[PDB]
């Protein structure tokens, strides 16, 4: 009963790709998000799991949360840089500890790999990630800046 | 009554680390920017350069301005998903004119590896590059959004 500790996200393995597209795949659409089916996500995972630029956190058990992590290299730095491409954990106080359990496991991995550095792309009307975030270490303007730091994108 | 009207730019190989090493240390002096040694930068690129992952395109001969993208994969796409990281051209006319050079480029090689998205994260500040990138097909919101999506770090 006291015997164990708070759990600790582990790491998603090739294994666990339809488990994983399932997760994705549910994620969206219970918020009315696009999503591939799960035949083409899992192969997809499939895929990504068995190498390191694409890393997946599993939180639970069986899983109710999830964080994806991309990495890559970037000219400034001696290793990677990491992108924290999803967090997704159900609303609720629940859903947030597991947030905030996946995201201290995410820094952890990528100092691991010697990374110095996690990004996020917010949605700015998203105000509960951004608290959430802005709680646990993360800013969006730099130290001598003036205002936030924006996220352009242009689809090919 | 030979020469094409407009210069295209080339990817920078492992024979241009040392340039792009002069010319990445010397803007950010330039414009007071902190900057490893171009021993360091020269010594990491040798290896970015012979590699997919971050690519270099040189415009001008001999080259004056530049752009790296970095590229990864995701979870939703089949393809690649690129960053513009930098685009270092000078102020003024000339430096515009290579600039949307070498993004129409960028564009152009972003697609060739099954790309279908650039990002950006661009200081909200910097009115000028905002004008830039928002002339060429960039957005900060999502079609159905309100306001900005916002760029967040945690160094680590
Ligand atoms: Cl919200």
């Amino acid at each position: 009963d006291d015997s164990a500790s708070v759990e600790v996200p582990r790491r998603a393995t090739p294994a666990d790709a339809a488990t994983v597209a399932q997760m994705l795949h549910d994620f969206n659409t219970e918020f009315g998000a696009p999503t591939p089916g799960t035949d083409e996500l899992a192969s997809r995972l499939s895929h990504l799991l068995a190498g390191e630029d694409v890393v997946v956190l599993l939180a639970g058990e069986p899983p109710t949360g999830l964080a994806v992590l991309s990495f890559r290299p970037n000219v400034w730095y001696p290793g990677p840089v990491a992108i924290l491409d999803e967090l997704y954990v159900r609303p609720g106080r629940r859903g947030h500890r597991l947030g905030s359990a996946l995201l201290a496991a995410s820094c952890g991995l990528v100092r691991s790999r010697g990374g110095a550095l996690l990004e996020i792309n917010v949605d700015g009307e998203d105000t509960d990630a951004r608290r959430f975030y802005e709680a646990r270490g993360f800013t969006n303007t730099e130290p001598n800046g003036t205002e936030p730091m924006l996220y352009y994108y242009r689809e090919l």
